[PDB]
């Protein structure tokens, strides 16, 4: 296993522990960390630049999402790029839950992620978290 | 370049030609060809099974989308999986246009795709194609 693959796999372990430093450990200081623009009405869209902006996003997630458990199924590595596909179990602050899909794109430089992006069905995420 | 990579790259060439047989050439007879569930109100969601169901979907696209030009930027291959990321320029039947993102996941068996899936921001696609 490549060091980058270990780093990706370890970031998912950090996430399930609610270990913010462990999640940041994979990311370059100049990271561009992106979520879909369709999530902007919830404050959960766009590109966060650097650790402080990533932390601010993470601290905002509980406003709408009470719990999220990732279940990665597939890790696809080529060069310094790793794509992870899976499902996630999400419980909204409104009390509803659903299983949704995700695709995460990671691009490394020197073993830290310079970009990260989450691609998913935003209409379905919004259907879950809205009133 | 692997044969699967050539097949993927050739399917995008077929798409830009509006060559339906060329697009089907990459797909296994038992293909499971999937779009986001959030697109179901437009008849453009879910999993199509086999060439006939894929053809039916393709023939329905012009109901909502007048033009689509794909601009793949990234091809990430590992084993029999290929992930393509890019942007696409879309013009709706309503006359509006926008540039959107896509992620395509291809999984091959014997050089034909047994699964294909398009992951994208459905809220933004719907914003484009709705009245």
């Amino acid at each position: 296993m490549s060091n980058n693959m270990q780093t990706v796999r370890e970031s998912y372990e950090a996430f399930h522990r609610r270990d913010l430093p462990g999640v940041l450990a994979a990311l370059a200081p100049d990271v561009r960390w992106t979520h879909p623009d369709g999530m902007s009405p919830y404050g959960l869209g766009g590109t966060k630049h650097g650790h402080d902006e990533v932390i601010a996003f993470i601290r905002h997630v509980p406003t709408h999402i009470a719990e999220m458990r990732l279940a990665p199924d597939e890790f696809i590595e080529s060069g310094e790029r790793i794509v992870v596909l899976g499902t996630r179990r999400v419980t909204a602050v409104n009390g509803r839950s659903a299983t949704l899909k995700f695709v995460h794109v990671w691009r490394f430089e020197n073993g830290r992620a310079v970009t990260f992006e989450d691609h998913f069905d935003t209409a379905e995420m919004i259907r879950l978290i809205t009133a």
